[PDB]
C-alpha cells in the first residue's frame, strides 16, 4: 500500500543512486482514465531534472518490450507514451537482456532499478517474478505492483503494492524534490 510504497522508495533514495533505470509494464486495458499515461510521461520527465542519464524500458502485458534507452533521447512528447499502444513486438523482456543492452560494457555506477507493472500476476509475464540479479555490480531494486492483490505472492520477495500508477510515480518523483509544473530552479 501507500505506507510500504513510501518507505521503500526512501530505501532507494537513501542508497543515493547515480542513476535510475525505469522499467514500466503496462496493461493499457485496465487503464480507466487518461491520468495514468499522462502521469508517466510527466514522471519520467521530470526525473531526468535529477538524472540526465536516465534509462527506461517499456514492457507490455505479455512481456514484449516495447521500447527502452535513454529518457532524453526517445521520450519526445506524450505521443512517444500513448504510441506505444500499437507497438508491435517479438521481443521478450528480462533483466539480463535489458543489462546486456543498456551496458554491454557492464555497469559502472550506483544503479537503482524500478520495475513498475500493473499487468496480471502470471508468472511467465509479469516483470515482478523476475530476476534483477545482473544488476549486481561491486563497485538498490524496487519491484511495485500497480493495483491491489487478493493472492499472496512470495516466488517474489520484497514484494509492493499500491493503488495507483498516480501514487507510485508522484511517491517516486516527489521524493526526490522533483515536480511537473515545469519551473526552472
Amino acid at each position: 500500500g501507500s505506507l510500504t510504497t513510501i518507505s521503500s522508495i526512501l530505501s532507494l533514495k537513501r542508497e543515493k543512486p547515480d542513476n535510475l533505470a525505469i522499467i514500466l509494464q503496462i496493461d493499457f486495458t485496465k487503464l480507466k482514465e487518461e491520468d495514468s499515461l499522462i502521469v508517466v510521461y510527466n514522471s519520467l520527465k521530470a526525473l531526468t531534472i535529477k538524472f540526465a542519464r536516465l534509462q527506461f524500458c517499456f514492457v507490455d502485458r505479455n512481456n514484449y518490450v516495447l521500447d527502452y534507452g535513454s529518457v532524453l533521447h526517445k521520450i519526445d512528447s506524450l505521443d512517444s507514451i500513448s504510441n506505444l499502444k500499437s507497438k508491435s513486438s517479438s521481443t521478450q523482456f528480462s533483466p539480463i537482456w535489458l543489462k546486456n543492452t543498456l551496458y554491454p560494457e557492464n555497469i559502472h555506477e550506483h544503479l537503482g532499478i524500478v520495475a513498475v507493472s500493473n499487468s496480471n500476476m502470471e508468472a511467465k509475464k509479469s516483470i515482478l517474478f523476475q530476476d534483477y540479479r545482473c544488476f549486481t555490480s561491486f563497485g538498490n531494486e524496487l519491484k511495485i505492483k500497480v493495483g491491489y492483490l487478493n493472492v499472496d505472492y512470495s516466488k517474489i520477495d520484497e514484494l509492493v503494492e499500491a493503488s495507483s500508477w498516480t501514487f507510485v510515480l508522484e511517491t517516486l518523483c516527489y521524493s526526490f524534490g522533483l515536480s511537473f509544473d515545469e519551473h526552472d530552479d
